[PDB]
């Protein structure tokens, strides 16, 4: 289960998501560790190369082999992750751990950001449909008328009186 | 919840989303490039249901995985299955800057939609000679020993 979080906190709408990818397990193809923060309009990605991935790693006493993706679940749970907007570069704070870290993000292009919304968009609600199966079973698991004269009503021989 | 759906069913990666919003009423079908939606309005929407809620039956038909979708063109066709009778609804193409807003926003629902059913899941120098530097002290004569 791929890591993501969304802020703000709260019953408040919905507003930015942060997620990752990379660092999947096994022998097959494996990515480097990125995080990608997105309002489903603009993509914000750390855009980490293999230099600076290291370099943040020893800014913060980090080693080169240790894996970055399972201390973002302490922060997504926790919901300690903080974002800081501006024009063109975006932060993000995870406090989920004992440490907190500072990563620095930048504007995914049009181009390649928009393959990778609609491609999370997929995701999200196979995930979503995933999710309720699962927790389903776990939880639980024309008359009146007088012929004489048209337009008036038939005309019944007077009835006296009778005795109850 | 918003019901929702995704196609094909079966193990291979989806390639379609259904779903409903706002009970404007309409039905969704995307597969997250281009967006084909009912353009229900109040007055034909009247219509279809006395020609026939309609978010209960779609619900009941995502969660039974009996949605049958057939894509032509800019025509696509939704079919649910479940009913006493079978609905039929016809989608047009959304034009792309009508279409952009609806999935942008529908990203952003999913994902958060993600995050709070996990939430809610989860809870259920040496060796130098001195004498001459730069070069190896040599051990003094050792010869033999007995053992």
């Amino acid at each position: 289960s791929p890591p993501l979080c969304t802020l703000p906190p709260g019953p408040e709408p919905p507003r930015f998501v942060c997620y990752c990818e990379g660092e999947e397990s096994g022998e097959g193809d494996r990515g480097g560790f990125n995080l990608y923060v997105t309002d489903a309009a603009e993509l914000w990605s750390t855009c980490f190369t293999p230099d600076s991935l290291a370099a943040l790693k020893a800014r913060f006493g980090l080693s080169a082999a240790e894996d970055i993706t399972p201390r973002f679940r302490a922060a997504c749970e926790q919901q300690a992750v903080a974002l800081t907007l501006q024009e063109d570069r975006a932060s993000l704070t995870l406090s989920g751990g004992p440490s907190a870290l500072a990563f620095d993000l930048s504007k995914v292009p049009g181009p390649e950001a928009a393959p990778r919304l609609r491609a999370l968009t997929l995701g999200l609600a196979k995930r979503v449909w995933s999710l309720e199966r699962r927790l389903a079973a776990a939880e639980e698991t024309c008359p009146g008328e007088s012929l004489i004269n048209p337009g008036f009503k038939s005309k019944k021989p007077a009835g006296g009186v009778d005795f109850d």
